[PDB]
Parts: structure tokens; C-alpha cells; sequence
């Protein structure tokens, strides 16, 4: 019984970070309490000033990653401030019943609700808003994130041997559908409601105008590049609530990958590129062996480079000439 | 030898039902006899009266699911009535040789043929029409269904333990390519032949006008919703003969899933969303734990909600507060 | 240490063939030396004279398949002749560091470079050109191929039993983005540089004009069909550096398939259709049991039949009536 268990309260952190947590734990099941606040806002999504009338959990795309252990109970308070225009809710793919909790969390501006569910299956799971009659619009405008349910004894390889990560990052990939006017320029809308009709028309073409990691072209680059060191194992959580993607780490691999994102299944090893089904979250481990700047991208390279689905990982440490060596630098072809 | 074995005759049933069959069986191999009759017809495919010049096995999209056991022989009589305009045939992905049987089943209007093949591999397999020079048109117009070949000892989990379903449903998902006129309204064609040229032009854009379960937007909703009860394990067969899809059960999971649809492989567990490759059939088991109305959909939510790829499952039984509980109903945010 | 090991030199062969190699080997690790020369050229890609301003490794699409064993070192000399207009490089997905080697192989026309890397992971891996700021253009114009890294003890089934192929073919699938003029005819460009702007515009629509195996509609058909015999096991390597595809052998199966292309993972059996993620190479084994002409295709049938993603395999041997038999040839429906 959940009402017998101790409660803990978790403070969420903004992507691409994930809140502190244990992997393998000696602790027993708890009710883990979270709160998130919905924020509708206009966001700038590229280098040319294009805007999105966005909708977010906690002010970010994706929403923050919530981490519990299998057998824990997730207790979320969902707050929809009066400053918002739309009703919202939440559907946890990690949850059982009531359309993932959406039926029990319908909150108008000025309202909040509290949902509890048993996190009885291990894995990374999408959560998203799903208000009746406007589900795809709320999802594509930014309302999704990941629930990670770790097995109580941590991650395991196909032989049941232990696996771990030293650092975790969370990447949400967002296919955006920004309308254009007769002049061919992207439209800028005074309000969220006004963007609706034009946006549905673009959606129906199934062609995104932009595909971005974490809310903007280049969000995970420059000062905002992800970071690691040679010898460190990184977990890369990748969520795509609406559309397929194919993550790839340039100069790296997926050492151990759950592409369908469910930890009770054995992971695959040595992947060059993996596949995240639209409407799911997956997870890859990589241990860095070479220093330098990596790209982490959707390996539809048009989607990555033209449309925005690419980030960077800056890695410190010592170059290994055994793994790779420039034998002859670029030089004139011998006569 | 097939000519030594007893024969049985099976009466097919219309989707979403599947004809009565055993899973694990004590019976030995048989020649299992089926008949299907091709029907070309104009069908209404949405709520606004849009029509498709369709082509079907047995009058339905998808055609009926045929069920045999591994080692059985499938013996199909394929009938193309004189009331039809086009030649047709059948390609069983479950079969070996002669382009899946297409080369041996070329039937003009007024003709029939009988094909036998050994069902020597377990799984759900697409069958479809494939007449030379018009293969994609016949497939996208409705001519596909599933052959399920059950292992003789029934379904098994990754550890070789037994799995079963108490109820089976079959869902065919159809990417449709309906042309539009200068006025932007969908075209209605007097005949099947007349729809061809315009339809090929739409196909070549790779953008479906509609994506529907079982022949129509909302085919598996209302009076036609699928049904189950808490405690019942349902098999959901999903076929897509031309285009990728990503099935998801809202408020549920894929407890055991063969997404590539081949039962000799271990299934994955706890899936939120799985992946059916265009040109294949997959299979998922789910045991219901909560009552209420579920949605079963393609989790490209635009494809589901805007284009038609979504159905409903109405489930009876008792709510389980341990799995999910509304702690605080939606209420004013405390001052 | 690589500088302690013996060296061997390999002569590459044009697709769809793959250079002679051992599978399971008694040999120890070597530095395996390869050379490839970049050729930019205008190529005719369909039956109606449409041209592509193409870019190739060794004059072919795909580039040749390089085969080594796990633990070997790949040492590639990459030559960019002065007759070319563009800078190029190479990114091996099979390699670790320096963006797959791209950072160490930047060659202007008239230059060459030599890269060494440790092939420490088994599988089929994409290699492609990736010059900074023009990565997708170089890839979609033809600059990709496969590195196959065989395990030292050859291929294994899920139970660790030996698997092998008697013949290997390599298929690269290329989503092409050829621009059209106001008249709706495909544009023909005097130079590679001139094609750039228009091509980027087409790319951004995410809709290929053509999708071809090995450089042209019908490249693997007629005199150029692949060949086998009943009783022979064929390895089919399928690379797609930019876009998802779903290979299928009509009248056949994937007997053993690594769809994500990494041999340390167990293969799946009995596949009807498998999935190659954009930015990866996969591998399927099939042992022929029936003679005749097979099609090997992308089972988005529009992509196959309308856009060009289909080839043929002509197979010799004896028909097996146990696997498939025409019981009744097409005949008038009995009155
Ligand atoms: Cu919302
Ligand atoms: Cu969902
Ligand atoms: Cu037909
Ligand atoms: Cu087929
Ligand atoms: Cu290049
Ligand atoms: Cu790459
Ligand atoms: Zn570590
Ligand atoms: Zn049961
Ligand atoms: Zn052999």
C-alpha cells in the first residue's frame, strides 16, 4: 500500500541536466513527490528570429526529467497558472489507466491537481499533455518530457552484469510546424490561440519547418554544449513525443542502447545510430575514449544540419593514438 | 508430404475479429483450406464524405486474418469475380518462392486460382496483391491483410515460458493518397481506372491524405470500439503493408511485443510505443488492469488525430487505486 | 601496438561485389591498407535522362565496401584529385574520435591524407564524407559506403552457433533531391557548385525526387541483376547514410538479420521486412530454397516502384513443390 510508504520530495532541474538520484539503491519503495508548473510563452527557436507560440512544463522544452525507481509511486502536482490561456493535463506513458492520467489531471488556468501512479515498469517513458480535441497541437508546441524509472538494482547488460553512468543528460527533440505568410516569411502571432489554425495546416503536411533539441536551433552548442571527460560514462536520454528520430554520436557509439527505452529488455551494443519511435524515450550509454568536440545528432542529416536536430559534446582528456592516428596529414598528391 | 496430411477448411471472419483457432496445439500438420473473393468498390473513408476507389480481399480493409500453425500448409483459393475491372494476385510474405505466390495467382476478372505453400516460419506476416506494373496502387487502395503462423506449442517469452492471449484483434493501417481538384476538394471518381493517374501523382509526394485503421476514420470507435475486461490478455495484430507506423496503447503498454512480428525471436517487454516497418505485421500482448476507454493509435499524433490512425478499446472491470489515484481533483490554486 | 603488426594491402572492388575476404580466421590482427580516390561527376540516374551532380568515393555509389576483422586496424589513404572542385574528408562510423576521422582527413583538390583507426567493434558501419558546413549535401550526392568488421571467429547465431554466407552483395540506397525548373522538368547543371542552392531547397522539403540502389533506377536489374543458386547463403549489406529504409526480399526472408548492423548482438530470424536507420548499415543472411527471379526492395512500395528503390536477384536451381505449389492454375470460375 502506497499510504504505508515514506514520502520524499524531489526538486526538479532544467534540461539538459537531470536531478540527483541513485541508480542501484538499498532503499525500499517510496512515494516520490514532484511539482510542475505549466508556462505558455512565445519562444525564439532559430538564429533568424523565428518564434513559436510554445507551451511548456516548467518553462522548458522538454519538460524536466523525473527519476524514480521501479516500485516507487510518482505523485505529481500539476499547476496551471491563471496567466495561461489554455486547459492542460498530463499523460504518463509510464503509468497504467485513465489515458496515462490525462483524465484525472484536466486543469483550467487558475487550477491544479495531484495525481499518483505506481511506477511498476522500468525504463525511460514519455510524458505529455493531451487535452481532448487538441492533443497533437499541445505536444508539438512543447509539452513533453521523460520519466525515468530505474530498476531497483540499477541497469544490467544482456548477461545480467551491472552497468552504470557517471553523468546523465536529457535531450527532447521537437518537430515544429511554424506557418508562413504569402511573403514566405514565418508568421509571428500575438497570442497562442491565433497560431492554432495555421499551425494545424502545416502539421497536416507532415513536414516540420524546424526540428530542434531542447527548444532551439543550437540549444546544445557553444556555452551550452554538453560536457564530459575521457573515462566517464554518459547516459543520453532522448525523447521524441510525436515523430521518429535516429540519434548518433559522431566519433562515438552507443556502447549499450535501449532504443525502445525499457530496461527489463537486454540492451544492444556497439550501435552507430539508434531509433527513437515517435511517442517514446530511449537511452544510450557511452564511455568516452577520445577528447575533443563530438556532435550528437539525428542522423537524417537534413533534419540535423538544415532543420536543427544537432548538439555538441565537448570532451576533455588525452588523445589515444592506438584508437585513431593521422598517419599522413593532408599534403600534395605525390607526382 | 502435404498430400499425405489431413485437410481442414476454415471460415474467415471480418476484421477486427480473427477466426477461432487454437494456440498451443496437440494436432499435427494439416493442409488448411481458405477461400477469399476480391471486391473492388468505392468506399467512404472519412466524416466529410470523401471516397476512395478501393480494392479489397473479401470486401474489407484489411482483408481477413488467416491463422495456421507452423508446419501447416496454407491452401488458398483466390477468386476474382467478373464484376471486377482489374487483374489481381496474392503475395504471402509468409511464403517461399514465386514472389510470395504472386506469379502463380494472376487472376483476371472471371477467374480463380488455388495456391498452396508451406507455413514453415512462425509469426504475423503481411499478404498483399502485387500485379506487375501496378503493385503500389493495389496495395495502397486496400489489398493487404495478415497471415498469422502460430508456433505449434504456442507463444513463448524470452525465457521460453508460455504466453497466451484470451482475445485477438486485427488492425490494418492504410496510408491513403486521395487526389484533390483545383477547388481543393477531394476528387470523386466514377470508376477505379479513372482514379489511377491522379492517385499516382499524390503517392509520389509520399504524403498521405488520410491514414486509417480498418478502412475509415473512426472505424474502431463508438459502437465499433474494440472491447476487453480487466484480467483479459488481448493480442493486437497490426499490419502496415506500405508505410511505417508506431502503435501505442494510451494508458496501457505492450506487455510482450514482437514488433518485427516473428515469434521465434524473443519479445520485448513493457513497451510504451512499438514500430511496425512498412511491409510487415507485428503483434503485441497486453493484460488489462484498469477499466475505462483506451485509445489504440499511431503515435505520430498528427497521423493519429488529424489523419485518422486511431481507435478505441472499451474495458470493463474494477478500478485499481494502487496503480493510479487522483489524490487531489482539479481545484483552485491555493492563495 | 599497431606498429608491431604485419600490414596487408587490399584491392577494393566495385559494388555490388565485395572484395575477397575470410570470415572466421586463424590470422591475428593486422594493419589493413586501403586507398580510395574521390570522383565528382555528373551521373544519369533514371530512364528519362535525369542527371545528378554527384560526388563519389572511387567513382561509384555507394563507395566500395571495405572488409576487416575485429582488432584489425584500418589504414586508408584518401585521395582528392586536382580535377575535383570541392574539399572532402571521411567519417567512419566504425571509428573512435575526431568526428570519425573527418577532422584528420580534410583534403582539398590536389591533396591526399592517410588515416589509421582501430576497428575494435564488429558490424557493418557507414562511412561518409562530412566537410564542415556542407555535410548533408556531400552525403546525399553519393559520398557514403560500408565498412564491414567481421568478428575474428565469424558470425554467430543467438545461441552462439556458427553462421556464414557463401556470397556477399553490397547495396547502398540513396535518397536524391533533384531540383525542377518552372516547366516542371528536372534541372541539369553545368557544374557541381551550381546545383547547390536549388538542391538545398529540395532537401529541406524532406521529399526525395528519386530513391535509388547503387546510383540509378534499375541499377541492380537485367544484365545487372544480382545472382545466386538454391542452397547458397547470401549476405545482403544495406547502407543508408541519410534516411530510413525497410529492406524486403520478395518470395524470401531475412533468415538471420542484424538490422542495426552490429554483430556482437544476436540476430533476429525469419524477418519479412527489416529496418535500416538513416545513418547506418545493416546485414541480412538468406539461404535460397526456390529458383527464379526475386525482387530486393525498400518495402515502402512507392519508394521502391515509383522512386527507384528496388533490385532483382536471379536464382538458379530446382523448384520445390513442398514449399510452394500451384494447385489450380488461373481458370474460369466454375458455374
Ligand atoms: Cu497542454
Ligand atoms: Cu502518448
Ligand atoms: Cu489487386
Ligand atoms: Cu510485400
Ligand atoms: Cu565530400
Ligand atoms: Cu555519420
Ligand atoms: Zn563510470
Ligand atoms: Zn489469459
Ligand atoms: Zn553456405
Amino acid at each position: 500500500d502506497a499510504d504505508k510508504l515514506p514520502h520524499t520530495k524531489v526538486t526538479l532541474v532544467a534540461p539538459p541536466q537531470v536531478h540527483p538520484h541513485e541508480q542501484a539503491t538499498k532503499s525500499g519503495p517510496k512515494v516520490v513527490e514532484f511539482t510542475m508548473t505549466i508556462e505558455e510563452k512565445k519562444m525564439v527557436i532559430d538564429d533568424k528570429g523565428t518564434t513559436l507560440q510554445a507551451m511548456t512544463f516548467n518553462g522548458s522544452m522538454p519538460g524536466p526529467t523525473l527519476v524514480v525507481h521501479e516500485g516507487d509511486y510518482v505523485q505529481l502536482t500539476l499547476v496551471n497558472p491563471a496567466t495561461n490561456a489554455m486547459p492542460h493535463n498530463v499523460d504518463f506513458h509510464g503509468a497504467t489507466g485513465a489515458l496515462g492520467g490525462a483524465k484525472l489531471t484536466n486543469v483550467n488556468p487558475g487550477e491544479q491537481a495531484t495525481l499518483r501512479f505506481k511506477a511498476d515498469r522500468s525504463g525511460t517513458f514519455v510524458y505529455h499533455c493531451a487535452p481532448e480535441g487538441m492533443v497533437p497541437w499541445h505536444v508539438v508546441s512543447g509539452m513533453s518530457g521523460t520519466l525515468m524509472v530505474l530498476p531497483r538494482d540499477g541497469l544490467k547488460d544482456p548477461q545480467g552484469k551491472p552497468l552504470h553512468y557517471d553523468r546523465a543528460y536529457t535531450i527532447g527533440e521537437f518537430d515544429l510546424y511554424i506557418p508562413k505568410g504569402p511573403d514566405g516569411k514565418y508568421k509571428d502571432y500575438a497570442t497562442l490561440a491565433e497560431s492554432y489554425g495555421d499551425t494545424v495546416q502545416v502539421m497536416r503536411t507532415l513536414t516540420p519547418s524546424h526540428i530542434v533539441f531542447n527548444g532551439k536551433v543550437g540549444a546544445l552548442t557553444g556555452a551550452n554544449a554538453l560536457t564530459a571527460k575521457v573515462g566517464e560514462t554518459v547516459l543520453l536520454i532522448h525523447s521524441q513525443a510525436n515523430r521518429d528520430t535516429r540519434p548518433h554520436l559522431i566519433g562515438g557509439h552507443g556502447d549499450w542502447v535501449w532504443e525502445t527505452g525499457k530496461f527489463a529488455n537486454p540492451p544492444q551494443r556497439d550501435l552507430e545510430t539508434w531509433f527513437i519511435r515517435g511517442g517514446s524515450a530511449g537511452a544510450a550509454l557511452y564511455t568516452f575514449k577520445q577528447p575533443g568536440v563530438y556532435a550528437y545528432l539525428n542522423h537524417n542529416l537534413i533534419e540535423a544540419f538544415e532543420l536543427g536536430a544537432a548538439g555538441h559534446i565537448k570532451v576533455e582528456g588525452k588523445w589515444n593514438d592506438d584508437l585513431m592516428k593521422q598517419i599522413k596529414a593532408p599534403a600534395p598528391i605525390p607526382r
